């Protein structure tokens, strides 16, 4: 109960919450039905419109009016943002040259330029260049500030996962807004867009910037705007904030705006309609900029203007049903639209059972347009898992569609024609970023990066010490003049050990055997040479990885490979080798089929052994450094050494032996030559982050060999592919992956066909950033390369779409 009988008189958008129940007139008022009686009589003036007219000017102030051409209006900074325009016969922002701002050119007063982030719903990432020519003043930001071409939104590509990612840094999974809708199990709650379970704080995880801001006595604008609320009334609320006294002026603020996602759903991306939105929108950005320049604050403040996502052409027709798959599709609860969540209607019925729900889903139509995942199986780059909102079943839908439970549901609820949603890879996903301002650079353009990235960099324009987060810090430093964050790498834990020759042939008992006793100074010598890690500054061209948690583990060199071997895990953690353009394949000789030798370096206690992949049924067994890349028939040898051994169902060493058999050559062949470094994943409660030895649910039947729940790989070359892998003298391109280990290839429909119709599209599902197979290994990659440790940081960023051009 509000008993809303004081007044706003004053205190129109008061930035702070007001008790006793006054009655508020803050910007969350209207949500919680607690304005005072005269908000909108004092606070939504419309009176006379939004801009000065020549007969305006010098007027006596008339309080009634939406803005002033008073005389006096900019000492109580609330003019109408073309007044000087209208009546002192200055030129438009849009219009002036622009000039590199060196330095802030700030009012007395002002402790550090503000930050004003200016969002926009819906904004596709290619209206940059298809919307430029009715869109001056965004485009005058984009040229002659900062911009990427575009910028990756989380999945789900919905409004309240990357709006609150937009402000926390964080995925989804990890600050709970995992969609539009979510079901939280343990609190028995619903979450929706219409409502107000949604006001509860208790969904909200993570800490948002302007609670990062407040915390360290840095003032914010509010982050909520009604939607009736008009934007010029919004963009004026800004201003007058900022004619605020010192002590009480925000030095953060954020404009918000419904369009262009608003149109974008009602008629498409790139429906006629849609030319409308983009000119108001950029009208909005003028009347902004030309306030800040009344204010003469246009070289003082930073702008960002940011989209949460893109949108896509979707349609009625579109749509799969789940009633044309299921059977007991009343026994289901389907979050639907351009994602599904599937769980049991109800928790007191013990005949519900996921894995038959997702043997009905899986490749039962020739063009099925959805992929049913237990959520563990998603590709790791979604990180899209580690919370209990999230519903153990789902469907990636392909873009353009929809799924949805049955057909009542999509005619009982064509209206629509745009939607957003999809895999945060997709290019109609993508959306924009441009920084304008003295700590952003001049006319620069940078590489596309992801949103969780941002959280940090408005914590360095502010001057604040970001909240633990999952973006990289310093990984946007480029984007910057100033202000920069210099990050130091993160000291080694562990040191490895250097095993010499320790151990007799006869002291292993491994079930394992190996055609291999066929039989020299000028040999031997040189095989001592490459196992003293000789050939070393050829395979392992950027430093060997630092393990960054406390373990036992052993450096092994060998002429084509090196790799650093855990005594806790019995495998390598990882491999490293380097394959030029000019190496050659070969196959495994027919004496070698089922060769594995005991490692002399190694004790049989800190080894795998035969006999285990004899005895389990299901599990067989492959290598990290592929025998068909050996350099000499003598090499071969070396690579069916126990120590690279690593446990594999056969049906992902069919998989694996295409990527090493047929690809690895190929990017050597494209990129003039690559180094690769492979290992195991073990991620069995899907956080994306390393287990420990207590965490692996599953061993090779009958020993403590632990089975990887996934495989990566990290595939390093030169940018000027004119220089070959091994000598470098620029900045590097990388591509990597994070392959699950599955015992069935059911996500490859076409899997029945021969590897060269289904592997590398199965890879390029699951590209992932090094900093994702960081993060799942607990390694640190690059230490040694002659780069900066910032553009190092931007490369474990990267991430390898295979999406065409935007
Ligand atoms: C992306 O970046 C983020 C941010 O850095 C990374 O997430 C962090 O990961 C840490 C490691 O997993 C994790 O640390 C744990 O936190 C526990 C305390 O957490 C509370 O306090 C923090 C700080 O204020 C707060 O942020 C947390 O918020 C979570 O939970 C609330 C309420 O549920 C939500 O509102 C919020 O959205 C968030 O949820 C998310 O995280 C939780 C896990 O915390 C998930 O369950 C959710 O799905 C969701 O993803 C919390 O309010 C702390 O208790 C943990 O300590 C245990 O383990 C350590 C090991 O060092 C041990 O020393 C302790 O003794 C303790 O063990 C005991 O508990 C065990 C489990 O109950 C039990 O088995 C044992 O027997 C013991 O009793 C631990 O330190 C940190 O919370 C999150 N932070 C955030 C914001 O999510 C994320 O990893 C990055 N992602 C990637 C891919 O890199
Ligand atoms: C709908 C109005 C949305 C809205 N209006 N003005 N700002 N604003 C907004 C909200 C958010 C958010 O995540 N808010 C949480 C929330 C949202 N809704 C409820 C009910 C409870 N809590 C984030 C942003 C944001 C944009 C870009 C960047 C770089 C950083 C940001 F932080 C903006
Ligand atoms: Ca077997
Ligand atoms: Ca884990
Ligand atoms: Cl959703
Ligand atoms: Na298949
Ligand atoms: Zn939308």
């Amino acid at each position: 109960w509000t008993a809303t009988s004081g007044s706003c008189k004053g205190r129109c958008f008061e930035l702070q919450e007001v008790g006793p129940p006054d009655c508020r007139c803050d910007n969350l008022c209207k949500s919680y039905s607690s304005c005072c009686h005269d908000f909108d009589e004092l606070c939504l003036k419309t009176a006379r419109g939004w801009e000065c007219t020549k007969d305006r000017c010098g007027e006596v102030r008339n309080e009634e009016n939406a803005c002033h051409c008073s005389e006096d209006c900019l000492s109580r900074g609330d003019c109408c943002t073309n007044y000087q325009v209208v009546c002192k016969g200055e030129s438009h922002w849009v219009d002036d040259d622009c000039e590199e701002i060196k330095v802030p050119e700030c009012p007395a007063g002002f402790v550090r330029p503000p930050l004003i982030i200016f969002s926009v719903d819906g904004f596709r990432a290619s209206y940059m260049k298809k919307g430029s020519k009715v869109m001056p003043n965004i485009e005058k930001l984009r040229s002659c500030g900062t911009h990427a071409p575009y910028m990756r939104p989380v999945y789900p590509t919905k409004t309240f996962p990357n709006l609150y990612t937009l402000a926390t840094g964080l995925y989804p999974e990890s600050h709970g807004i995992v969609g539009n809708s979510m079901y939280d199990p343990v609190f028995d709650a619903s979450f929706h867009l219409r409502g107000r379970e949604k006001f509860n704080h208790r969904w909200w995880g993570g800490q948002p910037l302007w609670i990062t801001a407040t915390k360290q006595g840095v003032r914010a604008g509010t982050f909520f705007w009604s939607v009736s609320i008009p934007h010029e009334r919004r963009i004026l609320t800004i201003l007058q904030w900022l004619s605020l006294p010192d002590n009480e002026r925000p030095s953060v603020y954020a404009f918000y705006s419904e369009q262009p996602d608003f149109s974008g759903h009602k008629y498409g991306p790139f429906g006629p309609e849609m030319t409308n939105p983009l000119r108001e929108i950029d009208k909005t950005v003028g009347q902004l900029m030309d306030g800040l320049k009344q204010l003469r604050l246009h070289r003082c403040v930073n702008v960002i203007f940011v989209g949460d996502h893109g949108m896509e052409d979707v349609t009625c027709d579109r749509t799969e049903f789940l009633s044309n798959y299921l059977t007991n599709v009343d026994d289901i609860t389907l979050v639907p639209g351009t994602l599904g969540r599937i769980r049991a209607k109800s928790i007191n019925n013990s005949k519900y059972d996921p894995k038959t729900i997702i043997a009905a889903l899986t490749c039962k139509k020739p063009d099925q347009h959805f992929k049913p995942y237990m959520k563990q199986h998603l590709p790791k780059r979604l990180h899209y898992a580690n919370n209990r909102r999230i519903e153990d079943i789902h469907l990636l839908v392909d873009r353009r569609w929809h799924v949805a439970r049955k057909p009542l549901d999509v005619y009982k609820k064509c209206f629509f024609q745009g939607d957003h949603g999809f895999d945060n890879k997709v290019n109609s996903m993508q959306t924009v970023f441009v920084g304008y301002g003295p700590t952003f650079k001049y006319r620069t353009k940078v590489p596309p990066f992801e949103n969780i990235e941002l959280y940090n960099v408005m914590c360095d324009l502010l001057g604040l010490k970001p909240a633990p987060n999952n973006g990289t810090h310093g990984s946007l430093n480029h984007l910057l003049r100033t202000n920069t964050f210099r990050p130091t790498m993160p000291d080694e834990v562990s040191r490895p050990n250097y095993p010499g020759i320790m151990y007799l042939q006869s002291e292993f008992d491994l079930g394992c055997t190996c055609d291999d006793k066929v039989e020299n100074k000028l040999e031997e010598l040189n095989k001592r040479l490459h196992t003293k890690g000789s050939t070393k500054e050829r395979h392992l061209l950027y430093g060997r990885p630092a393990v960054l948690y406390r373990t036992s583990y052993d450096i092994l060199y060998h002429t084509d490979f090196e790799s650093g071997y855990s005594e806790i895990f019995l495998m390598p953690l990882w491999t490293s080798y380097t394959i030029s353009k000019q190496a050659e394949v070969s196959s495994i000789p027919e004496h070698l089929t089922n060769c594995v030798r005991p490692d002399v370096r190694v004790s049989p206690g800190f080894s795998q052994n035969c006999l285990a992949y004899k005895n389990d049924k299901q599990m067989s067994y492959g290598f990290l450094f592929p025998p068909y890349l050996s350099s000499s028939p003598e090499a071969k040898y070396d690579a069916f050494l126990v120590t690279n051994m690593v446990p594999m169902y056969p049906a992902f060493k069919r998989v694996w032996a295409y990527f090493q058999r047929v690809l690895v050559k190929k990017y050597a062949s494209e990129r003039n030559g690559v180094n690769v470094i492979s290992g195991p994943i073990f991620d069995y409660n899907y956080d994306g982050l390393r287990d420990t030895e207590d965490e692996i649910k599953q061993y090779v039947e009958g020993s403590s060999i632990p089975v990887p729940t996934h495989y990566y790989s990290i595939i390093t070359s030169c940018l000027d592919f004119t220089q070959p892998a091994d000598k470098c003298d620029g900045p590097l391109s990388v591509s990597s992956f994070i392959l699950p280990h599955r015992p069935d290839n059911d996500e490859s429909c076409n899997s029945s066909e021969d590897e060269s119709k289904w592997v590398e599209e199965l890879m390029k599902m699951h590209t992932a950033r090094v900093r994702d197979i960081e993060h799942l290994t607990g390694l640190d990659f690059y230490r040694k390369t002659s780069r900066s440790y910032s553009e190092i940081l931007t490369l474990k960023t990267y991430l390898h779409t295979y999406e065409s051009e935007i």
